[PDB]
């Protein structure tokens, strides 16, 4: 699709068998999802932005479907106020900024 | 241009006659820049990010160039970790997200 930016660019994702809403965030290096179970091993990470830092769990090789487009990559899980799809998965669905 | 997301989407901006670097950020409602002097009166605003909330100074109808495109609009100034160009100005330069 072509997504205009008059409103927040929210899409449906499927992760871990669950449907969620998430924000497409070109300003995020990483993908960060609210608390949920994911398979495999994890390691802790601290990630920051406006307001400071939160602690998350890093899971690798997670398959996600983003507005219908499958991608695989690292997903961070923790107390984020908003589910965010960051660049590590936006690249995989071929997302670009155009002007 | 067409900007891919393998690296951070950093562009040069011009504000107050000065060149700065900023992040094109579809996940930001607003444009937030690090401490600098801007003309006129400001109004208070609270904004949120991944770590919580911060207070910023809201300046309206500020002239700002983004990657060579002229915009005039609201700029927030405060303790953001990075300069961010949000949707308020991304819409003025005609930016879309495409996949
Ligand atoms: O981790 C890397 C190194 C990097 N961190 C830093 C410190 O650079 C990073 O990628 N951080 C990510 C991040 O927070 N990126 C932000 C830009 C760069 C840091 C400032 C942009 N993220 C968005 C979405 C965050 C959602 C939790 C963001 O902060 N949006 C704000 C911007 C402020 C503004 N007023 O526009 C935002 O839109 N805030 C509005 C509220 C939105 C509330 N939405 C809901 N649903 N409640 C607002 N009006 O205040 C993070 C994500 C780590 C990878
Ligand atoms: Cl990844
Ligand atoms: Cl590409
Ligand atoms: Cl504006
Ligand atoms: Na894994």
């Amino acid at each position: 699709p072509q997504i205009t930016l008059w409103k927040r660019p929210l899409v449906t994702i499927k992760i871990g068998g669950q449907l969620k809403e998430a924000l497409l965030d070109t300003g995020a290096d990483d993908t960060v999802i609210e608390e949920m179970s994911l398979p495999g091993r994890w390691k802790p990470k601290m990630i920051g932005g406006i307001g400071g830092f939160i602690k998350v769990r890093q899971y690798d090789q997670i398959i996600i479907e983003i507005a219908g487009h499958k991608a695989i990559g690292t997903v961070l899980v923790g107390p984020t106020p908003v589910n965010v799809i960051g660049r590590n998965l936006l690249t995989q669905i071929g997302a670009t900024l155009n002007f």
